[PDB]
This record gives C-alpha cells, sequence and structure tokens, in this order.
C-alpha cells in the first residue's frame, strides 16, 4: 500500500532473458508454424475465429521496440500463440503437435530463468 512495499526483485536483467528465451524458441526445429503470422487472405476460417493472432516475429518485433511493460506480458503472448493453436489445430496434426511440444519447450525455460 502507500509507503509500505515489498523488498524489490531485480528486473534489470528480464529483457535481455526473454530475448534469449525467444531465441531458443524461434531456433527449435518444431517452431516453422509460429514463426510468421498466419496468412489471413490464405487460411479460410482464421480471421474469424482467432481474434488475436499471434506468432514469433510479432513478438521479437514488440519485445525489441519497448512494446513489453514486464516479463508478464512477454509470457501471455508467447502462451496466445500456443492456445490459438490448440484452438485451429487437432491434437493429431504435425501442427497441433508441434504447439504442445513448444509450449513444453517454453514453460521449462520459463521455470528454470525466473522462478
Amino acid at each position: 500500500s502507500m509507503s509500505v512495499k515489498k523488498p524489490k526483485r531485480d528486473d534489470s536483467k528480464d529483457l535481455a532473458l526473454c530475448s534469449m528465451i525467444l531465441t531458443e524458441m524461434e531456433t527449435h526445429e518444431d517452431a516453422w508454424p509460429f514463426l510468421l503470422p498466419v496468412n489471413l487472405k490464405l487460411v479460410p476460417g482464421y480471421k474469424k475465429v482467432i481474434k488475436k493472432p499471434m506468432d514469433f516475429s510479432t513478438i521479437r518485433e514488440k519485445l525489441s521496440s519497448g512494446q513489453y511493460p514486464n516479463l508478464e506480458t512477454f509470457a501471455l503472448d508467447v502462451r496466445l500463440v500456443f492456445d490459438n493453436c490448440e484452438t485451429f489445430n487437432e491434437d493429431d496434426s504435425d501442427i497441433g503437435r508441434a504447439g504442445h511440444n513448444m509450449r513444453k519447450y517454453f514453460e521449462k525455460k520459463w521455470t528454470d530463468t525466473f522462478k
């Protein structure tokens, strides 16, 4: 509350650390469905169904231009990429499996880097 604060957690490396995580997600062999925005002209149903499209290149540009206020808003966009994937792709598909694999990969790196 006013003039009553918990001890200050050091957030000065968060930007660099999120960038490193994002590099590792970018270079994973199962990243290919997530590298670029889904082409809304060429994928029937995507535009109407997926209310907030998100992809790694869009996260990279947001990160590089100071559009994440804190590390949690960064995680929310990464998770959005996988939630969108699950919404549109069957679990038993190459892309569906890719999304589950990348979500797992991400959540481990997230815990190990920050928790």
